Parts: structure tokens; C-alpha cells; sequence
């Protein structure tokens, strides 16, 4: 219908998502709240990236509100979401792009003075629940008045998993995602945030840094026939974005390659995920996904059979960009759904 | 009691293989062959290193010979093995480091005027008998005049799946490497040599880079009761040297990860692997392993188990400098069986 959202902390997701929404006619941006950062400065993180190219678009400010394409964007700069007045900016749905706001209850302050949900950019710390598109969406209830999008890994995994659990079955799997470096990393050795993980800290550029991820694992929560059958980990490697999922399954049914590719495939092609999951056959590489709006492309080519019960498939995601759109996509999805 | 080396192809290999010859008196290099190298210029590779550093020693030529440590090194600039007067220069034993002569019948070509044995330094494309030292070296004999040192991820791979094996039965298993560049890649987007492996061509310092491997199935030849039990793939990554191994294997018996880390332990600290593998339980990442001298070194933090009998197993490798190490040592092995 119009889906009126509203982003916390315009960062690496909070920016590509305003992209996103700025490209759907069905969505528009009514405001935008990150209180490191002025106008000036806002203007100039939209206008240039390192990666996804120069905004698409006219960039500028005027009267205290950012102008995107002809339309005025309202601009906040509080760092406590109950000060953020989204209801006089008229937001209904909020992504939730900060990193720290990931229980219901730190973000249920955003939600007393006119918005209706928020959507957070990350798996949450408690029970609230993750959704990913093409999967689990049609769970969602219009009771469910704080969500979440799940991670870019889970968005990868989960539309693979479910393709090949509803065809020949998984008996268990474990899953590595070779992934790209991300804002909690540092430029040179030093000390992690809180200390958390000491890996992270090291220098990003110079080193392939194992890394723990409940991404497989929520896997489990998006489909729940899976729990307790699919956990992994991650190796944090020197590109700035795109990354990959290498899922090793038993299967309960034997399976020829070329009928995993075929399944893959029909799920591309039509129904629900259509627009989710893609295929290649080609020699590609991870600057081929750059800007790539799937969820999860699966490499053809790549992945391997031992044998025709245990198999290592292989899947792209742009974790940037991806993930981004398929937020904006649940966002829509919900005011639809409410009405 | 001397092993009389001589290196064929002065490269990443050749040249580390020409350190740790000489760090250990039981064996000397005596002669070097490169084509695409003056003399001066085989003094600057060997002087500098982007990874290794500096040569721990004096670089210099004297009357058309490498002078380190005191000692004259005899240099060739050959492209045709049967070219090169081994015999004439004393050598008995070939590190065959070129990269392009991986069958018994171009390694061959090293033994026609005096020269004993040829080790290559990489995987054959025939049924050369490969050798992993402290798994199945045991297994060489004196009949053996072409053999291979197989592969730094065989090197790597072997070692942790004999100890698991052994211990508790792999029924299967799949390895991933997450691998450093090596010099068959490209800088920039281009045409891999004789237009075989396309992703490998593309711009190795901005992608992850899928890549086919038989070290996996290496192993199978290495313990063959494993023979079609693993196999495997890479992933070319951004770092100038070392490499991990992933490997997600399904077990016989029921083991607690405790169990399979006290394995690892008992191997690294006496018997046949003392030396080859190795262990950790900090907070490591790549570049720690730079200049590591171990064939693997078990992450035991990285590691992670779904259940009691499939679990992911996680190793590190320089695979240049641990690789080397183990060659030199294999030939010295076989220059001691050999009398
Ligand atoms: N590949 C990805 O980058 C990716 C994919 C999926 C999910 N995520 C998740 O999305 C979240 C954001 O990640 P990111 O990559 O955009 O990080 P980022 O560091 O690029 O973005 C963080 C932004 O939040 C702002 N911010 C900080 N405190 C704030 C506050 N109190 N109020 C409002 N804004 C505040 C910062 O100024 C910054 O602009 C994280 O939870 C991350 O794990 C990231
Ligand atoms: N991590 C590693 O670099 C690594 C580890 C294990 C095994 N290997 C294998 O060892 C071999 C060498 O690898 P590298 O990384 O040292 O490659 P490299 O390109 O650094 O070295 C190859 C060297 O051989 C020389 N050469 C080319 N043609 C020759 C000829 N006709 N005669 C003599 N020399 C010639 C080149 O000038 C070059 O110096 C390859 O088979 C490779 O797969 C490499
Ligand atoms: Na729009
Ligand atoms: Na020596």
C-alpha cells in the first residue's frame, strides 16, 4: 500500500535500507534518527560508498530535512529511542539499525508516541520473533508488534535448508559462512568493545579470523523441524562485502547432484521464494554479487558430493544489500498484513 | 649422512625449501635451477621476502655461484630438465618446486646424468606415491625414484584425520580450505594460463574465490581405508600466506569434544607426529601462523560440535613454510633409508 518507515541509525544497513525503500513505489522513508552524525554528514555517508557506488539520486538538505529525489526526509539525533518523535513524523514501521536495541523491551521505547512496529536488524538477544522472507514470513501475526529480520547469514541459509529438507531431508548439517568484514572489526590489532571476542580485534585486512555465528543455528527457529540439527561458524576474511554460505548436510534420501540443483532451481523460478533464492552455473566470484539483491545464490559449480547421502552446497549472499532489501520487504509485508 | 638436495624452480617453495635446508646440517643445497632469474636477481628474492622477512644470513654471488652461510651454491637457468647437469653438480635428491612437471615421465627428465630422486612439490597428476611425513612415510621405499610430498592441505588434513580416525572411525567426511593466494592467481581480472581454472584468474586481492582441490581425496591415498571416505574444496582469500582447514566429519563411535582435543594433545606431544601437528586453545587468527613450522595446528576454540558424532574440526597451516619443512624432511628421510 505505502509502507511509512522510519530508521535507527543510518549505518551500513540503515543506509542501504533508505536506498531500498527510496527504489519500491510501495514504501517511502517519512524519517531517520543517528545522533553521530549532522546533516552535513548525513548527506555525505549517502552520497558515497565504498562499496555500493554514488547514491542513485540527487543528495542535499534544506529547512533541517534531507531531500532525496524531490521528496524531504525528517532528520533526528537522539541517542535514547524514547526521545525519537516518530509519531509527528508520521512513521508507522521502524528498522532498527543501531546493533543495541535487540530485546523487546529496549525496543518497545520506540512505540509510545504514534509508531506501530519495529523490525530489528539483527537476531534478538531474547524471544522475539525472527521472520525471514520466502520462509517463515506467513507466520507473522499483526499481534506481533516488535520482530525481527533475523542476520544476513540466516537470510542466506535458511531458503537453501528448507529447499533441501523439504525434498530429500536433512538428518544434520553444519554450516561455515566465509564471511566479509564488518563495522565491530578493527584496521589494526587492538582491544575488542566490552572484550567480547578477542579474535574480531585483531587486524581485519591481514587475517582470516574464526569467528563464532547463531546464524545456523536460528535456522532452527525459522524452521522449527530443523532445531537441534544445524549449527556452524564463520572465518572473517579481507573483502569489504559479499560473503558465502558452505552448508555439509546428510541427507535422509538419496540424492543425485543434478536433483538438488533441480529443486533449487524450481524454488527460484516460482512461488514464494521467487525473488529469494538464484542459481549460477558460471565461474563466479564474490565481486559478482556486489549489489545483488537475492537472499541466497546457489553456486551450481561449487559444491560437492561425497557421496549421494553427503554433500557441501554452496551459497552467495551480499550481506550489505541483500539483507537490506528483504528488510524493507518484511516491512511491507507487515502493513500489508496489518491493513 | 648428508642429504645433497638440489631445487628445481626458485619460487615461494624453492626458495623456503632453501632455508630450512639450510638451518639443519644434515643437509646441503648444492645446486639451484631457474630460468627466469639472473643470479642477481635469485640474491634479491632470496635476500627479501613479503611474509618471511629478511634471510636470517649474508646473500651474496661470487664467480657465477650463490654464496650463503659460507657456502657456494651452484645456479642453472635451464627450461628443459634433461638440461640440467645435476649429476656434474653433486646432487642427488630434486625438490621439483616448478610447478610443471608432475608426472613420472617429465620428472624423469631430472634423472638422466647422475641424480638419484625427485620429490615434487605438489600433488601428481598419476599414481606417483605421495608421502605425508609423520602419517605414511613410513611407507617409502628405496624403489621409489619419483614421489611426491603431496600437498600443504594434505599435509595439513592427514595428520588431524589419522588421530580422529584412529580414535573414533571418520565414516565421511567433507574438508573446506579457506586458503592464502598463491602465485596462480591474478592482480587484476584475467585469463588463467591454458584457460583452466577461471575464478582463479579474476582479482585474487578483492574476491573470495571458489576452488576445486583433490587434497581431500588425497588423504584416501595417504590412509586407504579413507579412500572414498573425503573429499573437499577451497576458497581463495585476500592473505599472502597461511591457510586453515575446516573439516566436518560424521564419527563411528560416540565422542565428547574433550576426547577428541586429548587426542590431538597425546599426538603433538610424542610418537610419529611429534613435530607435524600441533595445538592451541587461544585466541588465534592467521597471521599467528606466520613462519609456523607445523604441518597443522588444532584451533581447539574454533571448533564446534552438533552432536556426538558430527562435529567441525578446524586446523591452521603456513602452507608455504610448514610445506617446505616437511619436504626437506622427507628427502633427508629418504637420503637416510636410502644409505
Ligand atoms: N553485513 C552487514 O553489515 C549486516 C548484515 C545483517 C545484519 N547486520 C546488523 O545490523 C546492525 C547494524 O549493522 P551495520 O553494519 O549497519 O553497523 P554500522 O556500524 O555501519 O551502523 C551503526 C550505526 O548506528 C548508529 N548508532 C549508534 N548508536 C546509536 C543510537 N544510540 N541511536 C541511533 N543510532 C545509533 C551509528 O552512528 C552508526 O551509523 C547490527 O546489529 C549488525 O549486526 C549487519
Ligand atoms: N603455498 C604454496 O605456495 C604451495 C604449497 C604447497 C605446494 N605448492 C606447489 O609447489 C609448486 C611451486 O609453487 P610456488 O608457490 O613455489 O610457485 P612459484 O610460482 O612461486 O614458483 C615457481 C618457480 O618455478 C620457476 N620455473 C618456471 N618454469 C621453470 C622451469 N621450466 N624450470 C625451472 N624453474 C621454472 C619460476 O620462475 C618460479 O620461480 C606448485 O606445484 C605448487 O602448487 C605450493
Ligand atoms: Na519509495
Ligand atoms: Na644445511
Amino acid at each position: 500500500m505505502v509502507c511509512k518507515l522510519g530508521i535507527n541509525g543510518f549505518g551500513r544497513i540503515g543506509r542501504l535500507v533508505f536506498r531500498a525503500a527510496m527504489e519500491r513505489g510501495d514504501v517511502e522513508v517519512l524519517a531517520i534518527n543517528d545522533p553521530f552524525m549532522s546533516l552535513d554528514y548525513m548527506v555525505y555517508l549517502l552520497r558515497y560508498d565504498s562499496v555500493h557506488g554514488h547514491y542513485p539520486g540527487e543528495v542535499s538538505h534544506k529547512d533541517g530535512k534531507l531531500i532525496v529525489g524531490g521528496k524531504a526526509v525528517t532528520v533526528f539525533n537522539e541517542k535514547e529511542p524514547t526521545a525519537i518523535p516518530w509519531g509527528q513524523a508520521g512513521v508507522h514501521y521502524i528498522c532498527e539499525s543501531t546493533g543495541i536495541f535487540l530485546t523487546k523491551e529496549k525496543a518497545q521505547a520506540h512505540l509510545t508516541n504514534g509508531a506501530k512496529k519495529v523490525i530489528m536488524s539483527a537476531p534478538p538477544k531474547d524471544d522475539t520473533p525472527m521472520f525471514v522472507m520466502g520462509v517463515n514470513n506467513d507466520q507473522y501475526k499483526s499481534s506481533d508488534v516488535i520482530v525481527s529480520n533475523a542476520s544476513c547469514t540466516t537470510n542466506c541459509l535458511a531458503p537453501l535448508a528448507k529447499i533441501v529438507h523439504d525434498k530429500f531431508g536433512i538428518v544434520e548439517g553444519l554450516m561455515t559462512t566465509v564471511h566479509a568484514m564488518t563495522a565491530n572489526q578493527l584496521t589494526v590489532d587492538g582491544p575488542s568493545k566490552g572484550g567480547k571476542d578477542w579474535r574480531a580485534g585483531r587486524s581485519a585486512g591481514v587475517n582470516i579470523i574464526p569467528a563464532s555465528t547463531g546464524a545456523a543455528k536460528a535456522v532452527g527457529k525459522i524452521i522449527p523441524s530443523l532445531n537441534g540439527k544445524l549449527t556452524g561458524m564463520a572465518f572473517r576474511v579481507p573483502v569489504p562485502d559479499v560473503s558465502v554460505v558452505d552448508l555439509t548436510c546428510k541427507l535422509a534420501k538419496p540424492a543425485k547432484y543434478e536433483d538438488i540443483v533441480a529443486a533449487v532451481k524450481e524454488a527460484a523460478t516460482s512461488g514464494p521464494m521467487k525473488g529469494i533464492i538464484s542459481y549460477t552455473d558460471e565461474e563466479v566470484v564474490s565481486s559478482d554479487f556486489v549489489h545483488c539483491k537475492f537472499s541466497s545464490v546457489f553456486d551450481i559449480n561449487a559444491g560437492i558430493m561425497l557421496n549421494d547421502t553427503f554433500v557441501k552446497l554452496v551459497s552467495w549472499y551480499d550481506n550489505e544489500w541483500g539483507y537490506s532489501n528483504r528488510l524493507v520487504e518484511l516491512a511491507h509485508y507487515m502493513s500489508v498484513q496489518d491493513g
